[PDB]
């Protein structure tokens, strides 16, 4: 009854990537139980960003799809909500480190987030603006040290045919004690389904689905 079929959400995001200050301020919508989700984003500072809008994308864990022998721990965090903290370290040396509190208000989540990104090279493809969006991901959770543990080896799509990959670590943390499941795998695919001409208005579309690991976690 906190979560309903249908929910919106809210999302203020501030960061810094290479020395570059921005905001973006989205609003985003779907359906929790289905793991469908989409959202428009807006940069408010900053704009038009000197830098991929795919390291940011990924910067939505209440609308994964959780079968119901799996615990859904971010759920079940609701009504005080959760956080998480991230690193992805990118193979040419870039770094993005990320706070992050979802809430809920007014009826709709909100979420808030912090982020620093470094060391992308000038030339690199996160500064050159050439990426083409995330392959489907895999991220393995993990219950550790009373908090649920996220790893993703990701892989950007490169404009030359290649592929710009990512180690991920991720903590969440529910607000309250809740209920935690066994490890895990939720499989991941986001689209940029459309934007304008320099990316300050972008469209994003995410399909989200635990399931229980074959091969070994």
């Amino acid at each position: 009854a906190i979560i309903k079929e249908f929910m919106r959400f809210k999302v203020h995001m501030e960061g810094t990537v290479n020395g570059h200050e921005f905001e973006i301020e989205g609003e985003g919508e779907g359906h929790p139980y289905e793991g469908f989700q989409t959202a428009k984003l807006k940069v408010t500072k900053g704009g038009p960003l000197p830098f991929a809008w795919d390291i940011l994308s990924p910067l939505s864990k209440a609308y994964v799809k959780h079968p119901a022998d799996i615990p859904d721990y971010f759920k079940l965090s609701f009504p005080e909500g959760f956080k998480w903290e991230r690193v992805m370290n990118y193979e040419d040396g870039g770094v993005v480190t990320v706070t992050q509190d979802s809430s809920l208000q007014d009826g709709e989540f909100i979420y808030k987030v912090k982020m620093r990104g470094t060391n992308f090279p000038s030339d690199g493809p996160v500064m050159q603006k050439k990426t083409m969006g995330w392959e489907a991901s895999s991220e393995r959770m993990y219950p550790e040290d009373g908090a649920l543990k996220g790893e993703i080896r990701m892989r950007l799509k490169l404009k030359d045919g290649g592929h710009y990959t990512s180690e991920v670590k991720t903590t969440y943390k529910a607000k309250k004690s809740v209920l935690l499941p066994g490890a895990y795998i939720v499989g991941i695919k986001l689209d940029i389904t459309s934007h304008n001409e320099d990316y300050t208005i972008v469209e994003q579309y995410e399909r989200s689905e635990a399931r229980h690991s074959t091969g070994g976690m």
